[PDB]
C-alpha cells in the first residue's frame, strides 16, 4: 500500500449536484462518477470530493459510509464527512477491468454571511477536474410549534425542538404539551435540556435537567415514559407567562432503512386576548439521509 494515490484528476468523469438552487439549511444531492479510461484503478487509490467549509457559504456532508461492491465482494468504500467525501479502493479492485462507478450522497447548504450578492451565495463543489455550483439563498412566530433536524456530523440521532410561548406572552391557563415519538427511533433521556428565556432566564442541561427545572418551577412536570416514547409537559400559568420554553432532545435511530422519522404533539393553551387552544396538533417529520454507491467491473 504505502501512501494513498489521489486519482481524482485522472479518473473522475462527471460531478453533478441536484437541485442547484436551495434555501438556507436546505438539502441537495451530490453525484460523482468515475471510470478507468485514463488510468487503471489500483489498491490505495482515493477520489476526493471537496467543498467550501467556511466563508460566505458552507457545505456540510451528512456522515455516511457506503461500500462499493462487485458480485458480493467489497472493492471500495465511500466515506462522507461534514468537510469532505473520500472514495478509497482496496486490493480487490485490481482484479477488475473496465471499471466504472458512482458516488451519490446528500449535503447541507448554509449561507453564513446572509447575503444576496450573487457570487457570494454560490458554493463550488469540486472533484478532480470537474466542478459544479450550488446556489444557497439567505434566511413573527406562533405560540407553540415543533421542529427537528439531523446533524451532518451525527446521522444516528434525530434532534427535536419543542418551542413553547415564543413571543413571551401572558397566559391565562396552564400550558399542557403531550408529545408522542413514533416508531423507528428511541428517546435518549440524557440529551433532554430545557432553555428558558424571559423573566426566569435559565438553561437546564445534563442528567439533572428535569429535576432542576421542576425545583425552580414548582408545579411544573416533565413526565417521560422511555418505553412508550412519550413526553408530557405541564407548565403553570404563573411561570408560563412572560417566558419562552425551548425543549430539545435527541432520538437514537433504531431503524436504519426508515425514510421518515415522525414526532407528534398536542397543545393546550390560551393567550389572554386570544382564543383557547384545546388539543391542536403540531407535528413534524424529519427525512432520513440518502447515500448510495455503485461500481461495475469485469473479472476476466
Amino acid at each position: 500500500h504505502g501512501s494513498a494515490r489521489d486519482i481524482s484528476s485522472t479518473n473522475v468523469t462527471d460531478l453533478t449536484v441536484s437541485p442547484s438552487k436551495i434555501e438556507d439549511g436546505g438539502k441537495t444531492t451530490v453525484k460523482m462518477t468515475f471510470d478507468d479510461k485514463n488510468g487503471k484503478i489500483q489498491n490505495g487509490d482515493m477520489i476526493k470530493v471537496a467543498w467550501p467549509t467556511s466563508g460566505t457559504v458552507k457545505i456540510e456532508g451528512y456522515s455516511k459510509t457506503v461500500p462499493l461492491t462487485v458480485k458480493g465482494e467489497q472493492v471500495g468504500q465511500a466515506v462522507i464527512t461534514p468537510d469532505g467525501a473520500t472514495i478509497t479502493f482496496n486490493d480487490k479492485v485490481e482484479k477488475l477491468s473496465d471499471v466504472s462507478g458512482f458516488a451519490e450522497f446528500e449535503v447541507q447548504g448554509r449561507n453564513l454571511t446572509q447575503t444576496n450578492t450573487s457570487d457570494d451565495k454560490v458554493a463550488t463543489i469540486t472533484s478532480g477536474n470537474k466542478s459544479t455550483n450550488v446556489t444557497v439563498h439567505k434566511s413573527s412566530s406562533v405560540f407553540y410549534y415543533k421542529t427537528g433536524d439531523m446533524l451532518p456530523e451525527d446521522t444516528t440521532h434525530v434532534r427535536w425542538f419543542l418551542n413553547i410561548n415564543n413571543e413571551k406572552s401572558y397566559v391565562s391557563k396552564d400550558i399542557t404539551i403531550k408529545d408522542q415519538i413514533q416508531g423507528g427511533q428511541q428517546l435518549d433521556l440524557s440529551t433532554l435540556n430545557i432553555n428558558v428565556t424571559g423573566t426566569h432566564s435559565n438553561y437546564y442541561s445534563g442528567q439533572s435537567a428535569i429535576t432542576d427545572f421542576e425545583k425552580a418551577f414548582p408545579g411544573s412536570k416533565i413526565t417521560v415514559d422511555n418505553t412508550k416514547n412519550t413526553i408530557d409537559v405541564t407548565i403553570p400559568q404563573g411561570y408560563g407567562s412572560y417566558n419562552s420554553f425551548s425543549i430539545n432532545y435527541k432520538t437514537k435511530i433504531t431503524n436504519e432503512q426508515q425514510k421518515e422519522f415522525v414526532n407528534n404533539s398536542q397543545a393546550w393553551y390560551q393567550e389572554h386576548g386570544k382564543e383557547e387552544v384545546n388539543g391542536k396538533s403540531f407535528n413534524h417529520t424529519v427525512h432520513n439521509i440518502n447515500a448510495n454507491a455503485g461500481i461495475e467491473g469485469t473479472v476476466k
